[PDB]
């Protein structure tokens, strides 16, 4: 089998990206936030707390005549950017463009955090990192992915995120068209249950590329690039006026520049990503200072390969006994 469903921008900034996902019997179609940096599907539900929802399409398991309650499963999860949420557990029948698993959990929310209510978009999340991560209790679940995978026609998925634009999301298959050149493969550890794989280097616009190994994950759900210092700091030497803004949170630089572009490696190979790419409006509405999609890692503990990269590549991320990463240009 396979699946093939289109990411769409939920704003004009890229900020997220949502995938509309089939759940329960008749369906209920949600909009859900593919994270390729956790393992809950999580949704906005029939049992959120009422003033935590705003907007949000919700899942009912008492109309879904497939739902099961999972008795005694409880979930609860924090993410990077502080938000979490938290709550219980069906299974239930779940599709994605037209990839169908039975019995997935579908972890349904009780709490979630601020941020997920200000963000009526996002009506949950899908992860797609690996299943070690799930934070189901006391029986750990399965991703979308790891149930689907033994059914697909490949053990593979793809993610090909739109700068500004919609993509798409492929399940099983690889779609020659949808890249430039060859893929290259890279290693992959799960560790620490992520994406992880070490570029080989990066280069600022026209300069020499900088042959270095970079650890970090290939992150969907995180929207920025988050390097060491001394490459941000690198790259937003090149821009001028730009810098740290500790009261921000991060680099900023005058909405008037034009950025250089970004080139990052993949073994012999080389991703760039346009300077608009790395354009992140103003700090506020009608300023002139703009935030930067290039920001440090410091203090995150992992370099990540947030949307700012991966949308300028068609990436694969292959769940084969021994998983890797595939990059292609396009
Ligand atoms: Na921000």
């Amino acid at each position: 089998s396979t699946g093939s469903a289109t990411t769409t921008p939920i704003d004009s900034l890229d900020d997220a990206y949502i995938t509309p996902v089939q759940i329960g019997t008749p369906a209920q179609t949600l909009n859900l936030d593919f994270d390729t940096g956790s393992s809950d599907l999580w949704v906005f539900s029939s049992e959120t707390t009422a003033s935590e929802v705003d907007g949000q399409t919700i899942y009912t398991p008492s109309k879904s005549t497939t739902a099961k309650l999972l008795s005694g499963a409880t979930w609860s999860i924090s993410y990077g950017d502080g938000s979490s949420s938290s709550g219980d557990v069906y299974t239930d029948t779940v599709s994605v463009g037209g990839l169908t698993v039975t019995g997935q959990a579908v972890e349904s929310a009780k709490k979630v955090s601020s941020s997920f209510t200000e963000d009526s978009t996002i009506d949950g999340l899908l992860g797609l990192a690996f299943s070690t991560l799930n934070t189901v209790s006391p029986t750990q679940q399965k991703t979308f992915f790891d149930n689907a995978k033994a059914s697909l026609d490949s053990p593979v998925f793809t993610a090909d995120l739109g700068y500004h634009a919609p993509g798409t999301y492929n399940f099983g298959f690889i779609d020659t068209t949808a890249y430039t050149g060859s893929i290259t493969y890279t290693a992959v550890s799960t560790k620490q249950g992520f994406w992880e794989w070490t570029s080989t280097g990066y280069a600022v616009g026209s300069g020499t590329f900088k042959s270095t190994s970079i650890d970090g994950i290939a992150d969907t759900g995180t929207t920025l690039l988050y390097l060491p210092a001394t490459v941000v700091s690198a790259y937003w030497a090149q821009v001028s006026g730009a810098k740290s803004s500790s009261s921000v949170g991060g680099y900023v630089f005058p909405c008037s520049a034009t950025l250089p572009s970004f080139t990052f490696g993949v073994g012999s190979a080389r991703i760039v990503i346009p300077g608009d790419y790395i354009d992140f409006g103003p700090i506020s509405t009608g300023s002139s200072s703009c935030f930067g999609g290039i920001q440090s890692s410091a203090g995150i503990g992992i370099n990540i390969f947030g949307d700012v990269a991966l949308k300028a590549a068609f990436v694969v991320f292959n769940g084969a006994t021994t998983p890797t990463l595939g990059f292609a240009s396009k």
